[PDB]
């Protein structure tokens, strides 16, 4: 794969746009300046091979970088990118990962690092398919674990109920294994939203199936549970993309 | 008013952002290096008492960040910037001006040159409502006139219909001065949504009003014109925020 451009450059662009006018009534600004927290990031991953990652890799960069969350705001989601994100409204209705200041620096970025100087490579990263799962999951892992263990309150989840091959719910995907297990006895309730893409034959609904695993977890943590598929909003939102669909006739 | 800070630093790393990062498939790349466009809209207005800044002190900062547009992508908006901009979906629907290098870069941030050293003030500055209305649009003004002068094709405007204090279409706006009277030649018309908002008294139809007079002086330029209100994947859009709104009932 090709990794990004001028990495350095871009993640201080980020970092500095993102300190001064990103987020201001949403979520607080880190202790750190941005040449410490690009220390605390190169250092995770250069000078060692690719593949050479654990969950631990980040550690201080993520630690640096937490802030903390709105309560009741926090949504997680599972393959459904664009309707989560385009849902949660960068932030004024609920908070994703990618809004937070490590999510907003290293989104769609691709890097990794070499043994040789300069430590890090410009000219093509793994397939990561080369790597073992927890170096592939190192920083986006670490990202979500961070993430899940500063969550107060109620807490969102979108996921996708159309995707004959890919369930609801896995105890594998991101959520499955780094957000869930980092709840806190801070967090109150798991709210899920399953989404019935427009047009296509519903795979999973509420109160079945993997969903009916996950509502059985999420209340063995002692949280309440809640699950509503294509609730108005949402619906409306993915109406606006096709206002064709045979689910968006008007009275 | 309380200016940005590090203005310079903002500048320049929402420009190395947008260059590596933003709209990559979606805008051209401009030939002019950050440090480049800095010197060029710094020049513009340092030095200077913001009461004297007019139309033409950014007139060379935009020759050099003008990005050529996609045809009938091009959107205009008054006094609906956050429906207007939700619609448009960051530039996979349609283009606005906030998508645009120049206008992404300066967006919501707050300057103002000064006569004495260094030339502008990062502390503070007068407030603008003073100054004459040629100095308080000289940025945002020159930036609408070069955009609109780029349009190709269909152009796109949309405008409140449910504000009884102000016209869907009026002279002085900024579509009025600056980029209505500025589409060229290879734009071929002009296509009108008027936003009804949900709950809020029609104020403001097609074919009367403003509405009319802006139809008899898109005609009189020789574009097409037409003209439609709430369509149904804005009234969508609308209904997600307001999903209990009489106008939102689905079958």
């Amino acid at each position: 794969i090709v990794p990004t451009r001028e990495l350095e450059n871009v993640f201080l662009g980020r970092c500095k746009d993102y300190e001064i006018t990103r987020y201001l009534d949403i979520l607080p600004r880190v202790r750190s300046d941005c040449s410490a927290l690009w220390k605390d990031f190169f250092k995770a991953f250069s000078f060692k091979n690719p593949c050479d990652l654990d969950l631990g890799s980040y550690k201080d960069f993520f630690t640096s970088a937490q802030q903390q969350l709105p309560k009741n705001k926090v949504m997680f989601w599972s393959g459904v990118y664009d309707e989560a994100h385009d849902y949660a409204n960068t932030g004024r209705k609920y908070i994703t990962l990618e809004d937070t200041l490590p999510g907003y620096m290293l989104n769609s970025l691709v890097w990794c690092g070499q043994r040789a100087n300069p430590g890090f490579n410009e000219k093509v990263c793994p397939d990561f398919k080369t790597c073992p799962v927890q170096a592939r999951e190192s920083f986006w892992g670490m990202a979500s674990s961070s993430y899940a263990h500063s969550a107060e309150g109620e807490v969102t989840y979108m996921v996708d109920g159309s995707n004959p091959k890919v369930p609801a719910y896995r105890p594998d995907s991101f959520f499955g294994k780094y957000e869930l297990p980092n709840l806190t006895n801070k967090v109150t309730r798991v709210k899920v939203i399953v989404l019935h893409r427009l047009g296509e034959k519903i795979i999973e609904k509420c109160g079945a199936g993997s969903l009916l695993d996950l509502e059985k977890l999420v209340k063995a943590k002692h949280f309440a549970f809640d699950c509503v598929e294509n609730p108005r909003a949402v619906l409306f939102l993915l109406c606006s993309d096709n206002p064709n669909a045979r689910e968006c006739r008007l009275a």
